């Protein structure tokens, strides 16, 4: 009883990292997907009476609730955004033909920096130093690695402007942050288009984040005229390791899997 | 000392509800001005040292816990969806001008709805009846009524399938949901082109809600097979009653406006 790509494929689907199944002991694929279909199932019937609550709805209020509590002003912002803060942010037309365009002068927005580093700037008018924001919220980029990238995706950004912009802040910030949901952590430094040199936030070879110190030249095209720090980091991605997760598609917004249990059940 | 258009525009934007001042009294626009400015100052300076919570993701947040203690499931499903979605709705080729197209074949969701009856159909296969679900997240439609409509909103449906789906039980879900929130409502009947009779939830001329009370006809076009209610709420409408919001972008997401004060300041 060789199995076919398709059958191995459905397996997977209904596999779940807590199994320990093996897929090619030679028992048919009737009673293997039999199997993985009740534990699964169950999880679901478990989830439904006991927790109700969604994995990256979850773990939005959890990060929410940490970075208020730390001082951070929490912010919401559109999600629908102009084409014209692309090209601002240097994204030259790369990254460029990632951007999911709407209408003719509209995108979706790719990352929440612009709209946070406009906050930065009119809060600075009105609260004192230092000024600390951070959003949550869907983020959008064509994508061409379907294993740690999604193309709708969850991006928490923290940022901080005027006093306590160092380096050493922001990595304390961020080892606060990861203790706090128990994922370790190494920093290695990196270089993108749009910031210049980062610090990357690495769990094993897999990005959780991308941190930096300003100030950097393109401050001055957004008004930004004091220190700041700030970085990024992938919700997905942080469930993934959270979870154990093979495929980042199991923490996405999607119709085929619930806290990582296959919907089509 | 008249004032023009573009300083009472500027004096309405730096006003609130609580405030009682009146424009026209003949004092100088200058002096008007720096009043609501120091006002609007103070307003945001304590949100940052005493709550630092979002209205829109307070609410959320307030929404979900109330549902997921009732027992519905939590879901967050794409904001970006398949074009093909649309026509099946029964939106013909209206609101169907109201779509924002993305690509080719995808677009912003208007509506929760059809991700919605899409988790109805597969939870059933593996949860006990009733099936009860909700979601709370972004929606997007083209508008032309910048009062009490926004391109981006965030819309709460919930929803059940199975037993208890009467309409003295919808009701008596919008009642306790209402209740909870603190808003006074009545119920009349009214019409829309994809389910046809719905109850409307009022506040006065404010519309909060559309609910339908199943089955209909476009429940096969779906694969729904079983009794179900549901029903939608602007979250931003609900924040416009609560505070007395002249303007529903003052609870919108936005980079003008934080928790309905002006980031102009
Ligand atoms: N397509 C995506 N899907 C899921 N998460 C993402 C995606 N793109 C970025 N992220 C998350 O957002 C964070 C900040 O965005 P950033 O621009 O640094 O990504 P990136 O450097 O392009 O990531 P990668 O190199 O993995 O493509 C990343 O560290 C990652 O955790
Ligand atoms: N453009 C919008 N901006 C803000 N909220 C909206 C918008 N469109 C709909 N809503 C909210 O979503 C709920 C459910 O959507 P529905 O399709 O019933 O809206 P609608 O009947 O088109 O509303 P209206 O008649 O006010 O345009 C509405 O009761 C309303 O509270
Ligand atoms: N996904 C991104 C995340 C980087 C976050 C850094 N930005 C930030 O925290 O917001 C404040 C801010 C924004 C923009 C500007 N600006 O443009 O001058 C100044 C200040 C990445 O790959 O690094
Ligand atoms: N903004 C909308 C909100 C209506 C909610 C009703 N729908 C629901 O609660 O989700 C379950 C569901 C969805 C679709 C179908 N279907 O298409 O057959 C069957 C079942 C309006 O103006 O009424
Ligand atoms: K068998
Ligand atoms: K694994
Ligand atoms: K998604
Ligand atoms: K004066
Ligand atoms: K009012
Ligand atoms: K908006
Ligand atoms: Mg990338
Ligand atoms: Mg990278
Ligand atoms: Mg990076
Ligand atoms: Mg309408
Ligand atoms: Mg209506
Ligand atoms: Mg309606």
């Amino acid at each position: 009883p060789a199995l076919t790509k398709s059958q191995t494929d459905r397996l997977e689907v209904l596999l779940n990292p807590k199994d320990e199944i093996s897929l090619n002991s030679g028992k048919p694929f009737r009673e293997l997907e039999s199997e993985l279909l009740s534990r699964r199932k169950k999880d679901l019937q478990q989830i439904y009476a006991e927790e109700r609550e969604n994995y990256l709805g979850k773990l939005e209020r959890e990060i929410t609730r940490f970075f208020v509590d730390r001082g951070f002003l929490e912010i919401k912002s559109p999600i629908l955004i102009p084409l014209e803060y692309i090209e601002r942010m240097g994204i030259d037309n790369e990254l460029s033909k990632q951007i999911f365009r709407v209408d003719k002068n509209f995108c979706l927005r790719p990352m929440l920096a612009p709209n946070l580093a406009n906050y930065l700037r009119k809060l600075d008018r009105a609260l004192p130093d230092p000024i600390k924001i951070f959003e949550i919220g869907p983020c959008y980029r064509k994508e061409s690695d379907g294993k740690e990238h999604l193309e709708e995706f969850t991006m928490l950004n923290f940022c901080q402007m005027g006093s306590g912009c160092t380096r050493e802040n922001l990595e304390s910030i961020i080892t606060d942050f990861l203790n706090h949901l128990g994922i370790d952590f190494k920093i290695v430094g990196d270089s993108c288009m749009v910031f210049g040199d980062t610090l990357d936030v690495m769990h094993g070879d897999l990005e959780l984040s991308s941190a930096v110190v300003g100030p950097i030249p393109l401050d001055r095209e957004w008004g930004i005229d004091k220190p700041w720090i700030g970085a990024g980091f992938g919700l997905e991605r942080l469930l993934k390791v959270k979870h154990d997760f093979k495929n980042i598609k199991r923490a996405a917004r999607s119709g085929s899997y619930y806290n990582g249990i296959s919907t089509n059940l």
